RNA sequence: UUAAUUAUCUAUUCCGUACUU
RNA sequence: GUACGGAAUAGAUAAUUAAUU
């Protein structure tokens, strides 16, 4: 167990987790809850940006970043301090498409065992080429074979 | 006609953390 | 019962790129 607990404690403690997760465990000693609003929401399906705020007790703060999972993570973290006080794979087929060969095809070999810690092994298909990557998800997974795979193709 | 990328929302499944009964 | 977080599947919306017609 334990006793006196502390904001500068979690920080040594478990800092590998979302602030927005961390904040809020934070709010239960303190008896104040972060509460989150969503300040912005515009921009094209490509480059968008979003706004958050959140609240705890009497104090509030913002965030920004390219997602609502960016956005909301940097607002916690500004909270938490007053507390205190291209694309590879569209790359690769449009050389796979221009060198005349067929389009590329993607494939899981392996995957974590942990879905909170999940990770992907993807291998990436050519007419005469093949590669391997890997990452967080399969979207991922095939990003870094593509990555690996425009190495291989370019000359 | 085909392939690839990105953001948001809803539903389902799995997993992790905190509080409470 | 509540809040936050990741992965997989399905549906809806939107923008972008390549090849072909």
């Amino acid at each position: 167990g334990g006793s006196l607990p502390s904001i500068e404690q979690m920080l040594a403690a478990n800092p590998g987790k979302t602030p927005i997760s961390l904040l809020q465990e934070y709010g239960t000693r303190i008896g104040k809850t972060p509460v989150y609003d969503l300040l912005k929401a515009e921009g094209q399906a490509h480059q968008p940006n979003f706004t958050f705020r959140v609240t705890v007790g009497d104090t509030s703060c913002t965030g920004q970043g390219p997602s609502k999972k960016a956005a909301k993570h940097k607002a916690a973290e500004v909270a938490l301090k007053h507390l205190k006080g291209c694309n590879p794979v569209g790359a690769l087929q449009e050389l796979v498409v221009q060198k005349g060969w067929r389009l590329p095809e993607y494939t899981v070999t392996q995957e974590s065992g942990p879905a909170h810690r999940k990770e992907f092994t993807m291998t990436c298909r050519v007419e005469r080429f093949i590669e391997i990557g890997s990452g967080t998800s399969k979207k991922l997974a095939k990003r870094n074979a593509a990555a690996k795979m425009l190495l291989r193709v370019h000359t």
